[PDB]
């Protein structure tokens, strides 16, 4: 039987549910929470201890970084390339402009002119790498924000931590409605995961996972309202405005890093050609369900496979 630890990390609420006969589950959960918090501060846009902030605050300079940081930034840029910038970790300047990174009083709708200028300071190709010396440089004033991938990364690490304590541990870890399975329930069964209605308190679908991960991006995660209009944090990197036409995208994938990055990309892309997203995403390993603006649900045939135990 399962121990549960709930707390706040990764800018959200987290839940760690673990069973082990080898190591006290409270020990495994504590280890996991410590790592989630560690990642929260290390990759923060704002925390003074952050390596992301260090890079952002040192433009036009080759900045030495550690292997963890190097590998995560490389991975985030590799997702940006895979999705033609639909996921792009260089939305930092735009997030800062809109106020998503600062005090609530900074939340605002920037002018068209401000956004057009900030797009010149957006784009993953502005992050340069020195593999010889493990240095990163940001050109054209770009700033990195890892909020679209960091939960997945932390979740994947969390599973690795649990299994390092006990290869036969079971349970799951959750952060803000992203989930990574540690091992099957009672060692045998799938975990039953509810896909939330982006406009209600009800579940719109249930999926069954013995392994892997699920992640959801939605217009309800981080938003503000001005004059009756919602401005949420999932910006289209090509326009600099909140991506429109989509309420949520849920991705089942092999790992949470993939599910997290691709749920962001799918959210951005689905408001332009949802049919093509539903077709193409499964071939990148992202099995998906989209709730379009207005409430229509579209999902891949692969997603349907997970709708029964």
């Amino acid at each position: 039987q399962y121990y549960e630890l709930r707390d706040f990390a990764l800018g959200t609420s987290v839940r760690i549910v673990v069973s082990s006969q080898k190591i006290n589950p409270r020990t495994i959960a504590e280890a996991i929470l410590e790592d989630m918090k560690r990642i929260t501060y290390k990759f923060s846009f704002t925390d003074e201890r952050s390596v992301v902030k260090k890079i952002n605050d040192h433009p036009n300079e080759w900045v030495e970084v550690d292997e963890e940081t190097y590998s995560l930034i490389k991975a985030a840029c590799a997702f940006a390339e895979l999705t033609d910038g639909a996921f792009d970790p260089t939305v930092g300047r735009l997030l800062e402009l809109w106020g998503f990174t600062g005090n609530y009083e900074n939340l605002r709708v920037p002018s068209r002119e401000e956004i057009e200028e900030a797009l010149k300071h957006t784009g993953y190709k502005n992050v340069l790498f020195d593999d010889k010396n493990m240095r990163v440089m940001v050109k054209n004033g770009v700033k990195i924000d890892l909020g679209g991938i960091a939960k997945g990364y932390a979740l994947d690490r969390a599973r690795q931590i649990a299994l390092s304590f006990d290869e036969n541990a079971t349970g799951f870890v959750e952060a803000g409605g992203d989930v990574r399975i540690i091992g099957p329930k009672f060692g045998k069964y799938p975990w039953v995961i509810g896909v939330k209605d982006p406009r209600g308190d009800d579940v719109i679908d249930y999926i069954y996972l013995k392994s892997g991960a699920v992640a959801t991006s939605g217009d309800y995660e981080r938003y503000f309202v001005v004059d009756g209009v919602r401005y949420h944090h999932i910006l289209d990197p090509s326009t600099g405005y909140p991506a429109r036409g989509v309420w949520s995208v849920t991705i089942i994938a092999e790992d949470a890093t993939t599910a997290d990055a691709l749920s962001t990309a799918g959210f951005v892309m689905a408001g332009k050609d949802w049919r093509k997203v539903v077709l193409d995403f499964p071939n990148m390993g992202a099995h998906l369900l989209i709730v379009l603006e207005g409430g229509a649900i579209e999902r891949s045939e692969t997603f349907k496979l997970f709708e029964r135990e």
